[PDB]
């Protein structure tokens, strides 16, 4: 049972808890709790490899800056979760990605881009805007709603595969 550390980083109003809990105990929480640091751990069968996935839900407040470098250095994977109900958060990803590069010290990093609330009718961002951009970076774009549970496991399995490819 190999250990995999996945840190969840997103913006405010994305509902990261709705994604994490949906995978942990398969529960959808509509409520928005001010998460500071929530530890999660789940055992999944990655294409046959049952491993231990360590997940940490961080805060979305800019107040935590000095502690940012701390968790970003121990995180094997970075779960960039944003909501397509806001076009501002789509730009904030660049700030995070650019910073992550500074903490990773490498251009090669198994990261993907996902968008929650893809089931909301207030969708102001289209998939093309994300696909075209993701094409440039060369990163797989996966759209999964944590409300209806559409390819949730698949989105996590793909990430682990990317990490394994980097390892070996
Ligand atoms: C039970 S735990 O070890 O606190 C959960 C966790 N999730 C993580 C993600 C990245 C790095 C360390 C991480 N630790």
């Amino acid at each position: 049972m190999t250990e995999y550390k996945l840190v969840v980083v997103g913006a405010v109003g994305v509902g990261k808890s709705a994604l994490t809990i949906q995978l942990i105990q398969n529960h959808f929480v509509d409520e928005y709790d001010p998460t500071i640091e929530d530890s999660y751990r789940k055992q999944v069968v990655i294409d046959g490899e049952t491993c231990l996935l360590d997940i940490l839900d961080t805060a979305g407040q800019e107040e935590y800056s000095a502690m940012r470098d701390q968790y970003m250095r121990t995180g094997e994977g970075f779960l960039c979760v944003f909501a397509i109900n806001n076009t501002k958060s789509f730009e904030d990803i660049h700030h995070y990605r650019e910073q992550i590069k500074r903490v990773k010290d490498s251009e090669d990093v198994p990261m993907v881009l996902v968008g929650n609330k893809s089931d909301l009718p207030s969708r102001t961002v289209d998939t093309k805007q994300a696909q075209d951009l993701a094409r440039s970076y060369g990163i797989p774009f996966i759209e999964t709603s944590a409300k209806t549970r559409q390819g949730v496991d698949d989105a996590f399995y793909t990430l682990v595969r990317e990490i394994r490819k980097h390892k070996e």
